[PDB]
DNA sequence: ACACTAAGGAAAACTTAGTAA
DNA sequence: TTACTAAGTTTTCCTTAGTGT
Protein backbone atom coordinates (compact mmCIF):
# COMPACT_ATOMS: atom_id res chain seq x y z
CA UNK A 1 0.00 0.00 0.00
CA UNK A 2 1.18 3.44 -0.55
CA UNK A 3 1.64 5.94 2.34
CA UNK A 4 1.52 8.58 0.71
CA UNK A 5 -1.84 7.74 -1.08
CA UNK A 6 -3.03 7.12 2.35
CA UNK A 7 -1.89 10.58 3.74
CA UNK A 8 -3.90 12.74 1.09
CA UNK A 9 -6.80 10.55 1.11
CA UNK A 10 -7.02 10.48 4.67
CA UNK A 11 -6.52 15.10 4.53
CA UNK A 12 -8.73 15.57 2.03
CA UNK A 13 -11.10 13.96 3.98
CA UNK A 14 -9.97 16.26 7.55
CA UNK A 15 -9.66 13.47 9.94
CA UNK A 16 -7.55 12.01 12.18
CA UNK A 17 -5.27 8.80 12.12
CA UNK A 18 -7.41 7.32 14.93
CA UNK A 19 -10.44 8.48 13.66
CA UNK A 20 -9.87 7.18 10.60
CA UNK A 21 -8.86 3.79 12.19
CA UNK A 22 -12.34 3.72 14.21
CA UNK A 23 -14.70 4.37 11.11
CA UNK A 24 -13.10 2.17 9.13
CA UNK A 25 -13.62 -0.94 11.99
CA UNK A 26 -10.60 -1.08 14.03
CA UNK A 27 -11.09 -1.25 17.25
CA UNK A 28 -10.36 1.68 19.83
CA UNK A 29 -7.74 0.25 21.94
CA UNK A 30 -5.14 -0.10 18.91
CA UNK A 31 -6.52 1.99 16.88
CA UNK A 32 -4.30 5.21 16.66
CA UNK A 33 -1.07 2.67 16.57
CA UNK A 34 -2.57 0.67 13.67
CA UNK A 35 -3.20 3.81 11.71
CA UNK A 36 -0.39 5.30 12.50
CA UNK A 37 1.95 2.20 11.46
CA UNK A 38 0.08 1.86 7.73
CA UNK A 39 0.70 5.62 7.42
CA UNK A 40 4.81 5.42 8.27
CA UNK A 41 5.08 2.56 6.49
CA UNK A 42 6.05 0.65 9.43
CA UNK A 43 3.13 -1.78 8.73
CA UNK A 44 0.84 -2.77 5.81
CA UNK A 45 -3.06 -3.14 6.04
CA UNK A 46 -4.30 -6.50 4.75
CA UNK A 47 -6.61 -6.37 1.79
CA UNK A 48 -10.28 -6.18 3.63
CA UNK A 49 -8.78 -3.29 5.92
CA UNK A 50 -7.70 -1.36 2.94
CA UNK A 51 -11.19 -1.62 1.50
CA UNK A 52 -13.15 -0.57 4.70
CA UNK A 53 -10.38 2.22 5.08
CA UNK A 54 -11.67 3.38 1.25
CA UNK A 55 -15.28 3.42 1.98
CA UNK A 56 -14.23 5.90 4.93
CA UNK A 57 -12.38 7.63 2.68
CA UNK A 58 -14.86 7.96 0.14
CA UNK A 59 -12.34 7.04 -2.43
CA UNK A 60 -12.19 3.56 -4.74
CA UNK A 61 -9.64 0.83 -2.53
CA UNK A 62 -7.21 1.03 -5.58
CA UNK A 63 -6.46 4.52 -5.74
CA UNK A 64 -3.96 3.10 -2.73
CA UNK A 65 -2.31 1.11 -4.56
CA UNK A 66 -1.70 3.32 -7.87
CA UNK A 67 1.98 4.57 -8.07
CA UNK A 68 1.44 6.46 -11.26
CA UNK A 69 0.35 9.65 -10.25
CA UNK A 70 -1.83 10.33 -13.79
CA UNK A 71 -3.69 7.42 -13.24
CA UNK A 72 -4.14 7.79 -9.82
CA UNK A 73 -6.15 11.18 -10.58
CA UNK A 74 -8.16 9.31 -13.09
CA UNK A 75 -9.37 6.65 -10.63
CA UNK A 76 -10.09 9.57 -7.96
CA UNK A 77 -12.51 11.49 -10.92
CA UNK A 78 -13.86 8.50 -12.20
CA UNK A 79 -15.31 7.86 -8.75
CA UNK A 80 -16.90 11.15 -8.90
CA UNK A 81 -18.49 10.99 -12.52
CA UNK A 82 -21.93 10.90 -12.91
CA UNK A 83 -24.38 8.46 -14.38
CA UNK A 84 -23.93 9.77 -18.10
CA UNK A 85 -20.17 10.92 -17.54
CA UNK A 86 -19.26 7.34 -17.12
CA UNK A 87 -21.62 5.98 -19.63
CA UNK A 88 -19.26 8.05 -22.17
CA UNK A 89 -16.03 6.65 -20.95
CA UNK A 90 -17.29 3.30 -20.99
CA UNK A 91 -18.20 3.53 -24.93
CA UNK A 92 -14.46 4.94 -25.34
CA UNK A 93 -13.15 1.60 -23.85
CA UNK A 94 -15.26 -0.40 -25.73
CA UNK B 1 -4.82 -8.49 -3.53
CA UNK B 2 -7.63 -10.02 -5.62
CA UNK B 3 -6.91 -13.19 -6.98
CA UNK B 4 -9.69 -13.24 -10.15
CA UNK B 5 -7.38 -10.32 -11.17
CA UNK B 6 -4.33 -12.02 -11.25
CA UNK B 7 -5.20 -15.35 -12.82
CA UNK B 8 -6.80 -13.63 -15.53
CA UNK B 9 -3.91 -11.13 -15.96
CA UNK B 10 -1.46 -14.35 -16.03
CA UNK B 11 -3.60 -16.26 -18.31
CA UNK B 12 -3.70 -13.53 -20.61
CA UNK B 13 0.28 -13.60 -20.60
CA UNK B 14 0.00 -16.91 -21.66
CA UNK B 15 2.23 -18.06 -19.04
CA UNK B 16 2.75 -20.97 -15.90
CA UNK B 17 2.07 -19.78 -12.86
CA UNK B 18 5.43 -20.75 -12.04
CA UNK B 19 7.16 -19.29 -15.00
CA UNK B 20 5.87 -15.85 -13.55
CA UNK B 21 7.22 -16.44 -10.44
CA UNK B 22 10.05 -17.02 -11.86
CA UNK B 23 10.52 -13.96 -13.99
CA UNK B 24 8.71 -11.77 -11.08
CA UNK B 25 12.00 -13.21 -9.00
CA UNK B 26 11.13 -15.97 -6.83
CA UNK B 27 13.23 -18.64 -6.87
CA UNK B 28 13.05 -21.50 -8.43
CA UNK B 29 12.59 -24.23 -6.24
CA UNK B 30 9.31 -21.93 -4.42
CA UNK B 31 7.85 -20.03 -7.50
CA UNK B 32 5.40 -22.47 -7.78
CA UNK B 33 4.14 -22.71 -4.68
CA UNK B 34 4.05 -19.43 -3.58
CA UNK B 35 2.46 -18.31 -6.83
CA UNK B 36 -0.23 -21.13 -6.66
CA UNK B 37 -1.00 -20.48 -2.92
CA UNK B 38 -1.65 -16.22 -4.31
CA UNK B 39 -3.55 -17.22 -7.00
CA UNK B 40 -5.97 -19.65 -4.78
CA UNK B 41 -5.66 -17.29 -1.88
CA UNK B 42 -4.57 -19.05 0.92
CA UNK B 43 -1.84 -16.03 1.11
CA UNK B 44 -1.34 -12.46 -0.53
CA UNK B 45 2.04 -11.16 -2.10
CA UNK B 46 3.04 -7.97 -0.42
CA UNK B 47 3.39 -4.80 -2.32
CA UNK B 48 6.72 -4.97 -3.89
CA UNK B 49 5.96 -8.24 -4.89
CA UNK B 50 2.73 -7.46 -6.67
CA UNK B 51 4.52 -4.81 -8.50
CA UNK B 52 7.37 -7.50 -9.31
CA UNK B 53 4.08 -9.66 -10.98
CA UNK B 54 3.14 -6.60 -12.37
CA UNK B 55 6.06 -5.49 -14.31
CA UNK B 56 5.89 -9.37 -15.74
CA UNK B 57 2.26 -9.45 -16.54
CA UNK B 58 2.83 -5.62 -18.24
CA UNK B 59 0.06 -4.46 -15.84
CA UNK B 60 -0.55 -1.44 -13.91
CA UNK B 61 -0.42 -2.78 -10.58
CA UNK B 62 -3.55 -0.86 -9.54
CA UNK B 63 -5.41 -3.58 -11.66
CA UNK B 64 -4.58 -6.20 -9.04
CA UNK B 65 -6.31 -4.78 -6.06
CA UNK B 66 -9.24 -3.03 -8.05
CA UNK B 67 -12.86 -4.73 -6.84
CA UNK B 68 -14.61 -2.65 -9.49
CA UNK B 69 -15.03 -4.61 -12.87
CA UNK B 70 -15.52 -1.16 -14.91
CA UNK B 71 -12.88 0.31 -13.62
CA UNK B 72 -10.55 -2.70 -13.76
CA UNK B 73 -11.26 -2.48 -17.57
CA UNK B 74 -10.38 1.51 -17.78
CA UNK B 75 -7.21 0.86 -16.43
CA UNK B 76 -6.47 -2.39 -18.22
CA UNK B 77 -7.41 -0.13 -21.17
CA UNK B 78 -5.55 3.09 -20.16
CA UNK B 79 -2.34 1.25 -19.81
CA UNK B 80 -2.53 0.13 -23.60
CA UNK B 81 -2.33 4.09 -24.36
CA UNK B 82 0.60 6.12 -25.69
CA UNK B 83 1.99 9.06 -24.18
CA UNK B 84 -0.01 11.49 -26.11
CA UNK B 85 -3.11 9.45 -26.15
CA UNK B 86 -2.56 9.91 -21.87
CA UNK B 87 -1.85 13.51 -22.72
CA UNK B 88 -5.13 13.87 -24.06
CA UNK B 89 -7.24 12.23 -21.38
CA UNK B 90 -4.95 14.03 -18.37
CA UNK B 91 -6.06 17.33 -19.62
CA UNK B 92 -9.71 16.40 -19.70
CA UNK B 93 -9.53 15.52 -16.37
CA UNK B 94 -7.76 18.76 -15.09
C1' DA C 1 5.14 -29.03 -17.30
C1' DC C 2 1.44 -27.84 -14.76
C1' DA C 3 -1.70 -27.19 -10.80
C1' DC C 4 -1.80 -27.81 -6.15
C1' DT C 5 -1.40 -28.51 -0.55
C1' DA C 6 0.13 -29.37 4.67
C1' DA C 7 3.54 -28.17 8.07
C1' DG C 8 6.56 -25.48 10.70
C1' DG C 9 10.11 -22.17 11.09
C1' DA C 10 10.53 -17.26 9.26
C1' DA C 11 8.66 -12.98 9.21
C1' DA C 12 5.14 -9.58 9.47
C1' DA C 13 1.07 -7.54 11.68
C1' DC C 14 -1.47 -6.50 15.98
C1' DT C 15 -1.62 -5.00 20.81
C1' DT C 16 0.04 -2.39 24.92
C1' DA C 17 1.69 1.18 27.13
C1' DG C 18 3.45 4.63 26.56
C1' DT C 19 6.27 9.64 24.93
C1' DA C 20 6.59 14.09 22.21
C1' DA C 21 4.93 18.38 19.76
C1' DT D 1 -5.45 16.23 20.80
C1' DT D 2 -2.68 14.19 17.32
C1' DA D 3 1.14 11.99 15.88
C1' DC D 4 4.21 8.67 16.78
C1' DT D 5 7.10 4.37 18.64
C1' DA D 6 9.32 0.07 21.06
C1' DA D 7 8.61 -4.43 22.62
C1' DG D 8 5.59 -8.14 23.51
C1' DT D 9 2.08 -11.28 21.47
C1' DT D 10 -0.46 -13.35 17.93
C1' DT D 11 -1.12 -14.04 12.97
C1' DT D 12 0.22 -14.84 8.34
C1' DC D 13 3.70 -16.10 5.02
C1' DC D 14 7.88 -18.59 2.60
C1' DT D 15 10.07 -22.74 2.08
C1' DT D 16 10.24 -27.41 2.03
C1' DA D 17 8.54 -31.51 0.68
C1' DG D 18 5.64 -33.84 -1.07
C1' DT D 19 0.46 -34.85 -3.99
C1' DG D 20 -1.84 -35.59 -8.58
C1' DT D 21 -2.83 -34.43 -13.51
Amino acid sequence: MLIRRLKDARLRAGISQEKLGVLAGIDEASASARMNQYEKGKHAPDFEMANRLAKVLKIPVSYLYTPEDDLAQIILTWNELNEQERKRINFYIR
